[PDB]
């Protein structure tokens, strides 16, 4: 990568490499050149990626335990000799009390700061948000535009009052990105930070036996012929890449022109009906569910200045297209 801050060869620490979307982070890492350091909460949950690493990555990609995200010193060994760290882990709790669910949100983000600040060899630092910390989509609305200032203040309010799932999630996601921005304003530490803000991640399943409960995952589902009651709890939105979403965090972690920003995931807007005329064209003999019922699309629009720029850097012309990345998903013919 021209003039990449971290030099060939340097460590970044990817918490939460078991993940799908985290996956895909460490893939874009290794086949890049770089050596990771991937964490879970217990070394079986990267078992089988590890496989895949050992397998196509020889001695780049290594395995550590952080059983605990909120725990003070959690990343003290973990984060040693890093060049940069991708966050990626998260607590994700169910408590009907809206603090209960915010609080280890802000905290797990600050933990994983506080360390990169305390630890002089990290020079970068990508947060994964998601979009929703901008806005939850609304279908048929126009005029909505998505820019680095955006933030889904409206998400909060709902989150307290609401007797839902989704806009608790978009409220913790919103303040833990929130917190990672003040940490950097209050303490102004020696590493930049960046935050990538994927949509609906769309591409290769590594590992099916533990990464199926995921944006891929439910696709797959329906691929597969199952129509969940809950797929009408996903509104239309943006697509975008796995792949894309991989070299954007790493974009942020190793182009100089990237600093301080906030980059969007955002590729282009499809709702179930693209998914199922996508899966028709790539397996025109296979059964798919008939068309849904519609469901509006989603008319915004995102700033995706920064996100274009990393994929240019990287030598990408654009966004991969959703043919494309529903095919990294199930193939073809």
């Amino acid at each position: 990568i021209d003039n990449a801050v971290l030099p060939e060869g340097s460590l970044v620490l990817v918490t939460g490499a078991n993940g799908f979307v985290a996956s895909h982070v460490v893939e874009q890492l290794l086949e890049h050149g770089y050596k990771v350091r991937g964490t879970a909460r217990s070394a079986s949950k990267l078992a089988n990626l590890q496989k895949r690493w050992d397998a196509k990555y020889p001695g780049r990609f290594e395995t550590a335990v952080v059983e605990d995200m909120l725990k003070q010193g959690a990343y003290d060994e973990v984060i040693k000799g890093a060049a940069g760290v991708a966050h990626i882990a998260s607590v994700v709790s169910f408590s009907n009390k809206y603090d209960e669910v915010v609080t280890p949100a802000i905290g797990g983000t600050l933990n994983a700061l506080r360390a990169a600040a305390a630890t002089p060899s990290v020079k970068r630092f990508v947060l994964t948000s998601s979009t929703v910390s901008a806005l939850i989509p609304k279908p048929n609305v126009e005029g909505i535009y998505l820019d680095e200032k955006s933030w889904n203040l409206e998400s909060i309010d709902k989150a307290k009052t609401l007797p839902k799932s989704l806009w608790v999630y978009a409220a913790s996601k919103t303040e833990a990105e929130l917190a990672a921005w003040k940490f950097m304003d209050e303490n102004k530490p020696h590493f930049t930070l960046n935050a990538v803000l994927p949509n609906y991640t769309i591409g290769t399943i590594f590992d099916p036996e533990t990464q199926s409960g995921s944006t891929s995952g439910w696709m797959m589902s329906l691929f597969n012929g199952e129509v969940s009651p809950a797929l009408a709890l996903f509104p239309p939105t943006y697509y975008v890449s796995a792949v894309d979403i991989g070299l954007l965090h790493l974009g942020c972690l190793v182009l100089p022109q990237i600093e301080r920003r906030r980059v969007y995931g955002t590729a282009g807007t499809f709702d179930w009906n693209t998914v199922l005329a996508t899966f028709r064209k790539l397996y025109p003999s296979k059964t798919f569910p008939a068309d849904f019922p519609d469901q509006g699309q989603d008319l915004s629009k995102f700033d995706t200045a920064p996100s274009l720029e990393i994929l240019k850097s990287l030598g990408r012309p654009g966004w991969r297209s959703i043919e494309e990345s529903i095919k990294d998903l199930v193939g073809s013919e």
